[PDB]
């Protein structure tokens, strides 16, 4: 089973408060209290449970005084992390009378209410098609150089994942292998589908997920890279104009929706500064 957990992204409002996306972390080993340090920091008063399927909570009082079983932690918990802006490092460390202490490495990320996002699909998008690997899949020619220069303009790649998450770790290793012309797959979280995510439209759900961890009066996500129609009508309900959806096909033409014009990663990164252009 997995082991690992998919990168967290954290939003800071603009009254100082902070919200996050679901936790979602599994020890795949434990067959129970959980810790948390944050940039190699233990975070003192601030634990998560664990259910008989491994997935993991943080313990919340209701009005009632019933312990639920929240996956998004309290803006107060959320602070004690002291998360820098960008990359943090996360460990989960589960402590087990019969197994010991287990160990899981992860990503979270901090972004503020004004930081603006460029999705992308993965699998069709960065890969040139749409269980057995080596990470070899074929990539579409100058993607690498494009994001690289988004990112150098302000924005942040976010990347999108619907595969199973027994592949989620491999996805991150295949995006951070990818070298093309010694460019390199911005860093960025790696999102996954929550139909892949069993425990107790769904790229759409995802999208606007993260759309509502920012505040209603900013439009956080800038533009989304795609294949499939379906991908820009993910993007198009989570609150990007047409003009910003770009979907590209086996023969890599890039068609830019709003436009209907037909380009390709080489020629979108020629026009970079019209279409992603620089932020203050
Ligand atoms: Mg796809």
């Amino acid at each position: 089973s997995f082991s690992g957990v998919v990168d967290i992204i954290v939003v800071r409002q603009p009254d100082d408060s902070l919200k996050s996306m679901p936790f979602h972390i599994r020890f795949g080993t434990l067959k129970i209290n959980i810790q948390i340090t944050v940039n190699d920091k233990k975070i003192e008063d601030v634990f998560m449970l664990m259910l008989p399927e491994g997935a993991c909570y943080f313990p919340e009082l209701n009005a009632k005084n019933e312990i639920q079983k929240k996956l998004r932690p309290s803006s107060a918990i959320l602070k004690k992390f002291n998360l820098k802006n960008g990359y943090n490092k996360i460990q989960f460390i589960a402590e087990s009378d019969l197994q010991g202490k287990q160990l899981i490495e992860g990503k979270i990320y901090l972004y503020n209410y004004d930081t603006k996002l460029v999705i992308s699909d993965v699998n069709g998008t960065v890969t040139k098609s749409d269980s057995t690997i080596i990470g070899k899949e074929w990539t579409h020619d100058d993607i690498a150089e494009l994001y690289t220069n988004i990112q150098k303009n302000g924005y942040k790649m976010v990347y999108l994942s619907s595969r199973p998450l027994y592949f989620y770790n491999y996805t991150q290793g295949y995006l951070k292998g990818i070298i093309q012309n010694g460019f390199t797959m911005p860093d960025g979280p790696i999102l996954l589908s929550p139909d892949q995510i069993i425990s107790s439209e769904f790229k759409g759900a995802l999208l606007k997920d993260l759309r509502r961890v920012f505040p209603e009066e900013v439009n956080p996500i800038f533009a989304g890279f795609g294949n499939r129609d379906t991908d820009a009508t993910a993007c198009l309900y989570a609150g990007v104009i047409i003009d910003n959806i770009f979907i590209i096909n086996e023969q890599s033409q890039v068609e830019i929706l709003g436009k209907q014009e037909k380009s390709s990663y080489k020629k979108i990164n020629e026009k970079i500064q019209e279409l992603f252009p620089r932020l203050p």
